[PDB]
């Protein structure tokens, strides 16, 4: 019929690993930093723990079947599961945490380059996400994470298959149908929040109301930074025919194209010397024995 899914997923013991700290909770569930020393390897790896009612933990080892059938540079690494009491999933530490805030805090030191190779970098995780015959149905702002400045890649795929109003397509809003190209939409939206550094999508209107407003024409406005081109891109994604609506695989192409001017396609004042912090830098980084996952392969 269809093809076999060969993926492994990899069963720790809650002692080859020990959490730090916590990165944040409020979610019947809780995030740790901590670190994952396979026993025997002489290494150390950086991970987020994320952690029980019955239902809780076929919802969690549901995600972690998805997490465990993804390898893309640009989607976040699965690397185990641990069955204490609480499921909990390992998962590749992102240590910038999520881009949203990352574009708050970081607002006024953010470079035409850096936002435009985001959006490469998320056409890319999404066309991959195709690729694999994937519907995120919850992509925005505040599901991609930040390796590096560099560096980003997606997650939470708590709503993946194959409610978050002012992220999705009409056609999902009104007959719950969702695609690739009601994906699409939400790169939309997704790519305004970047451009107007996390502004809130129809600050002001509630979701009630949003659908009905798309049914006017009306739409999200254009970032200030924004030059037609990008805006007329990011508009094509809103379209409510959605075979009209670009391919990820198109918007990787055209995105790539203006990062190589960054400069001609938005204008952010000073946008000449704005530094991120990068992994070529001594502060970024006991550390003895560390590994990125990225770079820890099959044992
Ligand atoms: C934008 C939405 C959002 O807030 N996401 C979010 C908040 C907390 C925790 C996680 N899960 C997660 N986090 C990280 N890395 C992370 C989280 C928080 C912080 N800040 C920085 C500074 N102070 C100390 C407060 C904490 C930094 C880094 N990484 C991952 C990696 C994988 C994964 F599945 C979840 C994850 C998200």
């Amino acid at each position: 019929g269809e093809a076999p899914n060969q993926a492994l997923l990899r069963i720790l013991k809650e002692t080859e690993f020990k959490k730090i700290k916590v990165l944040g909770s409020g979610a019947f569930g809780t995030v740790y930093k901590g670190l994952w020393i396979p026993e025997g390897e002489k290494v150390k790896i950086p991970v987020a723990i994320k952690e029980t009612s019955p239902k809780a933990n076929k919802e969690i080892l549901d995600e972690a079947y998805v997490m465990a059938s993804v390898d893309n540079p640009h989607v976040c690494r699965l690397l185990g599961i641990c069955l204490t009491s609480t499921v909990q999933l390992i998962m590749q530490l992102m240590p910038f945490g999520c881009l949203l805030d990352y574009v708050r805090e970081h607002k006024d030191n953010i470079g035409s380059q850096y936002l435009l190779n985001w959006c490469v970098q998320i056409a890319k995780g999404m066309n991959y996400l195709e690729d694999r015959r994937l519907v995120h149905r919850d992509l925005a702002a505040r599901n991609v994470l930040v390796k590096t400045p560099q560096h980003v890649k997606i997650t939470d795929f708590g709503r993946a298959k194959l409610v978050p109003i002012k992220w999705m397509a009409l056609e999902s809003i009104l007959h719950r149908i969702y695609t690739h190209q009601s994906d699409v939409w939400s790169y939309g939206v997704t790519v305004w929040e970047l451009m107007t550094f996390g502004s809130k999508p129809y600050d002001g209107i509630p979701a009630s109301e949003i659908s009905s407003i798309l049914e006017k024409g009306e739409r999200l406005p254009q970032p200030p930074i924004c030059t037609i081109d990008v805006y007329m891109i990011m508009v094509k994604c809103w379209m409510i025919d959605a075979d009209s609506r670009p391919k990820f695989r198109e918007l990787i192409i055209e995105f790539s194209k203006m990062a190589r001017d960054p400069q001609r396609y938005l204008v952010i004042q000073g946008d000449e010397r704005m530094h991120l912090p990068s992994p070529t830098d001594s502060n970024f980084y006991d550390m003895d024995d560390v590994v990125d996952a990225d770079e820890y392969l099959i044992p």
